[PDB]
């Protein structure tokens, strides 16, 4: 028999200067458990890589340095745009194998956002706490940890597809025949979850034929929302700016409005503050302002460094990820998202969203 929730528990970062309190596992505690219980390997992936920026980040890096010195294979995948701190990292840990990744060499837009850990094919973390000293200590984050081996192995297979896009000689990032020979597999998806948990992936050109696109899964859950939509992402402005041009993409932005106007879903949105100089953010703000007064919508903003990417639907489905609901992310970027329908796991997620919705850092949207 399989366990309910796949042995999953919540993990997050609550800085001391912030009023967030919870009994769940902390991000700093989580990484020590992974490194201490590690016996075979430790695979880590994120965009930036800068652990020494805080005290708690430097302690995990020292525990990982000790791990690489005892015979544990340590491989760290970072996007080639976080290559500044590379010489600093290898200078402190020579035994850790750092690898620069460029998943999109066709247009150089897709970035590596896959923010997760995996060790011994038994334990694993996933969330929005990137391998930075801030995301462990000073930046509020949110993730999930599970010591269920079958779940960690299906997350290891996500790591295998990403490692192939290394910038060294002929590989999946250089050759097209070596990129087509990738066993891009997945053990569980929306049509066959494990213990009520499954993974969704991104972008579309890295799914193969078995994996699920996170874009289609999120929109389907938003269009199938009957009661409540609770989102805590950085921003949901349908327009992003790639290079010196703007990219309009309102797929997630419209499916939410379709819920609050046609279906009358009580929707609460907790996004970060925006720039007054950005006409795209201001026009998006003045639009949402007219809906909280007309339909059952509510919007609050925050100014703190927060990477949280949470989506709760009808107290029946929870979606934690590292990418933000926008066009640039769900079209080119590569990451892995957490999906679970376990009522007890979604309940603990609703417990967190309510906490942040009433926190002092969440002031009401004023225009
Ligand atoms: O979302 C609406 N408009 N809107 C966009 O289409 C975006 C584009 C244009 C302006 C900004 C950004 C540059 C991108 C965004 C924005 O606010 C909107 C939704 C519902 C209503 C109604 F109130 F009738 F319910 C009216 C309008």
């Amino acid at each position: 028999s399989v366990p309910a929730g796949a042995k999953c528990r919540l993990v997050e970062t609550l800085p001391e200067n912030m009023d967030f309190r919870s009994d769940h596992l902390t991000t700093f505690e989580c990484f020590n458990e992974i490194i201490t219980l590690a016996k075979k390997y430790i695979y880590i992936a994120s965009f930036c890589c800068n652990p020494l920026s805080t005290t708690r980040g430097a302690l995990i890096f020292d525990k990982l340095k000790e791990a690489s010195e005892k015979g544990i294979k340590i491989i760290v995948l970072l996007d080639e745009r976080g290559k500044r701190n590379l010489g600093e990292l290898q200078s402190h840990c020579p035994d850790i194998n750092f690898i620069t990744v460029n998943i999109d060499k066709k247009n150089n837009v897709g970035l590596l956002l896959g923010c997760f850990w995996v060790s011994d094919d038994e334990r694993c973390y996933v969330g929005n706490a990137s391998f930075t000293g801030g995301s462990i200590h000073t930046i509020k984050t949110l993730g999930v940890y599970s010591d269920y081996p079958p779940l960690a192995t299906d997350l290891r297979r996500r790591f295998d597809t990403f490692k192939a896009f290394n910038s060294a000689k002929n590989s999946a990032a250089n050759l097209a025949s070596a990129a087509a020979a990738l066993p891009v597999s997945t053990a569980y998806h929306i049509k066959n979850p494990i213990g009520g948990v499954f993974f969704t992936d991104s972008p579309e050109h890295l799914l193969g034929y078995s994996r699920d696109l996170d874009t289609d899964v999120v929109i389907d859950k938003l269009k199938s929302a009957k009661t409540s939509i609770d989102i805590e992402h950085l921003a949901i402005v349908p327009t992003t700016r790639v290079d010196g041009n703007s990219y309009y993409w309102p797929d997630i932005y419209n499916s939410i409005i379709e819920a609050a106007i046609n279906r009358g879903v009580k929707i609460r949105l907790l996004v970060g503050n925006w720039d007054k100089n950005d006409v795209y953010s201001m026009a998006t703000a003045r639009s949402l302002d007219e809906l909280c007064v007309q339909n059952d919508l509510s919007v609050k903003v925050f100014t703190i460094q927060n990477n949280t990417k949470l989506l709760i639907v009808d107290d029946e489905y929870v979606h934690i990820t590292s990418a933000n609901f926008d066009g640039t992310h769900y079209q080119n970027h590569g990451f892995v998202s957490f999906n679970s329908i376990d009522k007890q796991l979604v309940s603990e997620a609703k417990k967190i969203f309510e906490r942040d919705w009433v926190s002092s850092h969440s002031k009401s949207l004023k225009i």
